[PDB]
């Protein structure tokens, strides 16, 4: 990714891309007994796998140790799965594509305690999304963008190592900041379009960032998934083997 | 703020800077009797009413509602905070300066059961800067944008005015882009450098978001202060009249 041109980090994220998972529900049988947070969490446990495989696809961060992979992960897992999810739903003004079988709008949101205000933000970030008119380039780059920058600034240690780790990272977010000012250039924005436009994008990661720290509290009273530490099941998933090579 | 040059917003947020306060408690007196968290409290609410002094000088923030400024503020106030202190930390490496007569090592922070996790984020986030070499005409660009960003996704409403008071704020975000590319410029820093730079120092606002939410979180545990509610004390100290002209 630092000898990966603007266009070969684009076409990079484009093919890394996760398909679109559908709930698990049997859609012949009535819907006020379904458990909507069963719903979500089941939806939500099946994207993590594929977030891995993206995550080996995002150009640099296979080849920072397994130990960094998982920190990153276990920081961005939330913000990841919620851009995903704004970015789904910007065509549906009012609701929330969690799946194409699975759209819901704010009041549908209040039948989980303390849910409608994480639905209300989300729906808020999509209007965002909408009014800038957020580019499938675009939002590929700052999903990778998630993915390094969540957890570069809480490694413990600093070793020479995990000094080494620090620098590929900031280096490898500096190319994907040219890469969307070289979309953005190519797209006619003025210069100063180009750098108002990033500044715009940049800081709907904050937003982002809000979203996944209040919505963690608040997965952290249902019954979800706790089991098992999410650094475990994260190392698993990340520490393959090469013999299905 | 949409007609100033970037050159007057510099100066303009340079001349708002708050005063740095002092610690209260008697220097003739032992320590292991102070409340560490006594201590802190004190002088951060002492803190919030130059914050909103602050405010007020802000390019664009006293043309909004009396309502918006309230819920910006709200949202950002602990951002703030934060961001100020790990920029009087910056040339302290390995501590936090709270007040030039209290500084505190990260082993001073255990004294208080969950504080060392956000001392160590704040730590980390003050060796990110000094790494940087942030200036101080970043460091007011920033907690500027930190106030007009941090609550502007969340305002209820879209009211006419609701609308018009959001294109505003992004329109002074915008200047305040402006203003950090021209910055940088001035010192020289190739095209492509600024936007880099620019693209690191906001994605650090992501960080600061991520201290806010966790430090709302461990203080929502302990005494320091939450009788009447924030809002309703914020429009008190923004609600002023013009009298003392
Ligand atoms: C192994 C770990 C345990 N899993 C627990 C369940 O996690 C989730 C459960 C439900 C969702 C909720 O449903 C989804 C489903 C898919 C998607 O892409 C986004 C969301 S967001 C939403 C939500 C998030 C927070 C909140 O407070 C309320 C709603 C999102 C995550 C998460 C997984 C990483
Ligand atoms: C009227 C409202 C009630 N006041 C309650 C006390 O708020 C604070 C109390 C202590 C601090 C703690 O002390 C300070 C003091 C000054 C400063 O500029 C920053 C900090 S940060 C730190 C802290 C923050 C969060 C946390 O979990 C642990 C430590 C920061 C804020 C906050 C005020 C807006």
């Amino acid at each position: 990714a630092l000898s990966l041109t603007a266009d070969q980090m684009v076409s990079a994220l484009l093919d890394a891309e996760p398909p679109i998972l559908y709930s698990e529900y049997d859609p012949t049988r009535p819907f006020s007994e379904a458990s909507m947070m069963g719903l979500l969490t089941n939806l939500a446990d099946r994207e993590l796998v594929h977030m891995i495989n993206w995550a080996k696809r995002v150009p640099g961060f296979v080849d920072l140790t397994l130990h960094d992979q998982v920190h990153l992960l276990e920081c961005a897992w939330l913000e990841i799965l919620m851009i995903g999810l704004v970015w789904r739903s910007m065509e549906h003004p009012g609701k929330l594509l969690f799946a194409p079988n699975l759209l819901l709008d704010r009041n549908q949101g209040k039948c989980v305690e303390g849910m409608v205000e994480i639905f209300d933000m989300l729906l808020a970030t999509s209007s965002r999304f909408r009014m800038m008119n957020l580019q499938g380039e675009e939002f590929v780059c700052l999903k990778s963008i998630i993915l390094l920058n969540s957890g570069v600034y809480t490694f413990l240690s600093s070793t020479l190592k995990s000094l080494e780790e620090k620098d590929h990272i900031h280096r490898v977010l500096d190319k994907i900041t040219d890469t969307l000012i070289h979309l953005m250039a190519k797209a006619g924005l003025t210069l100063q379009q180009q750098h108002q436009r990033l500044a715009q994008l940049l800081l709907i990661l904050s937003h982002i960032r809000h979203m996944s720290n209040k919505g963690m509290e608040h997965l952290y009273s249902m019954k979800c998934k706790n089991v098992v530490p999410l650094y475990d099941l994260l190392l698993e998933m990340l520490d393959a083997h090469r013999l299905h090579a």
